[PDB]
């Protein structure tokens, strides 16, 4: 029933009915990635690209029993012509901040994959199944860079109900520990953008706190109020409301009591948590007590898509992250 | 199946099979309270005591159509003999900090009710259906005082599954905005005490964060680590583990990966949130997405029970708060 869930599911269906997104995987020496890749290919859901030495990977894959059939492999220590083009695009963008030995730094698979995405030789980078989160985010920031107007890298989970309910987007549950009011607005605004791009629905953003309207008064509350004002000036046609408790944001009967003038009317589909504690704990409560599947998260704030998996991810998590990452078109 | 839920439900059943707890209601001029009171009486689940002028209350109740039959009413502007005894008990406890006109301050229904509980003329005070939370907590602190060894007033929700699942205790989701490590330990230790008293089960306490083991490093994380060390020194036979993410605390397969030496083994029944943001948002996610009923919350840290309802509470919320508040025996 929720048009946002309907739209997500059907948009992933339809990946097979249009030209495939090229999804680059730099942590390729991982049987989960090989399996995810082979599935994507077999189902015509995407064009996977594995970043590795093809001799090393072939030996790897043969020893783990995974079918390599039809999968593009690209060696980041070869492809000098390409790495020269990436070095040049990096210089042009980053300027004085461009390392020398850029050419060598680009032989790192994460960097090479980031540079492909940045240059449009791939559409999406998915990494982090082997590489540390710090490394994956560092590569993305260095090679892809921030989105213009966004000074903050954040993440958003797509919360998809198993049992029954709405799809929601839960942000920042992974990256920024204690957002400033300006960061919180960066997160809000990026989340809206991500939500629209994936779902086709118009974001209805709630800035969460322990207060609704000014029901409480504390520096915590003010940071969220400040963020809300910033969001409204930056994006004056966004549907948003701020400091709201979860129930005021999500339950129309409660919004009626606690926040009657609220333009969300208790129908927020995007929740912006005030801190990593609240977000990280909260989406996990949503998944474990609520039966929600938490897809991703999707990294946001970058000029092009590069996402970070958990080192402990499953094959299925990789697949579903690739699918939602590929939908924005 | 969960022995803690089984025990809660059956202990509320059995309230009718033993001598009733005297539950005092100082916000008596409220038809919800009159209804809750009359139900408790009719079901022999408790002995309600209404604090009000009996002429005023009789007129009130007659005009709202609520049956007053068999309900004790006590006038806080009368009962000088009693108020003198309360004044004297207050002087003995508080000493130099005892107001003059104590005798007059005790004619305030909240104060009179707090003084009855403190003196054992009642077992439990339930207030806040009309009075502000600040007023209810202020009365309790002034007349009842803190529990010895506890320097912090906090609250705990009993999270009871509708659909299926374990009962859990979620603390501080209402009172303390940003607990210090020492406050967080006060909250932990009081929560355990509350949990044992209500359920009969032995508390298994998780100190929640966005990190599990030292998976992250941030002042936020350290505050929870510090709290955990304090809890362990203060209560060396408590089952507790600290900084854990929600999933590491609650999901044995996850605890195995993220925190293998954890003595919770992913079977925490008491979660101590690191902040009001996280707790307030979190229990609301648990109720709204998870189908949990959030009973209370129960105020803790006081020398005797005085609890605070929402001004917007339902009759049923009052009843169920009275019932769980009455179980500890």
């Amino acid at each position: 029933t929720d048009p946002a869930l309907r739209a997500i599911i059907e948009r992933c269906r339809e990946l097979a009915l249009r030209a495939p997104a090229r999804v680059v995987f730099p942590d390729a020496l991982d049987q989960r990635v090989l399996k995810a890749a082979q599935y994507l290919h077999q189902q015509g859901l995407a064009t996977p690209i594995l970043v590795a030495n093809p001799f090393e990977l072939r030996q790897f894959a043969l020893s783990h029993g995974v079918a390599m059939d039809g999968l593009q492999v690209i060696d980041p220590h070869g492809n000098l012509a390409m790495r020269e083009e990436f070095a040049h695009r990096w210089l042009a963008r980053a300027g004085e901040k461009t390392p020398p030995d850029a050419l060598e730094k680009l032989t790192d698979p994460l960097m090479f994959a980031a540079a492909m995405v940045s240059a449009g030789k791939a559409d999406v980078c998915i990494a982090g199944n082997l590489s540390s989160t710090a490394n994956v985010l560092r590569a993305g920031l260095r090679i892809i860079g921030l989105q213009p107007g966004c000074k903050t890298l954040s993440s958003i989970f797509l919360m998809l109900p198993q049992y029954s309910g709405p799809a929601l987007g839960f942000a920042d549950c992974s990256v920024v520990p204690q957002p400033t009011a300006a960061q919180l607005a960066d997160i809000a605004l990026a989340s809206a953008e991500t939500w629209r791009a994936i779902t086709g629905e118009e974001p209805r953003v709630a800035m969460l706190s322990f207060s609704s309207n000014g029901s409480a008064r504390h520096p915590c509350v003010a940071n969220v109020q400040q963020a809300t004002e910033i969001v409204r000036e930056r994006a004056p046609k966004l549907v948003v409301d701020g400091e709201l408790q979860f129930d005021a944001a999500f339950v129309p009967e409660v919004a009626a009591q606690k926040a009657p003038a609220s333009p969300l009317q208790g129908k927020a589909n995007v929740m912006v948590f005030p801190s990593l504690e609240a977000g990280n704990i909260g989406y996990k409560i949503a998944q474990r007590l609520g039966g929600y599947r938490a897809v991703g998260p999707l990294i946001q704030g970058l000029a092009a898509p590069m996402h970070d998996l958990s080192r402990g991810c499953s094959v299925q998590e990789i697949i579903e992250l690739a699918l939602v990452a590929a939908v924005p078109r």
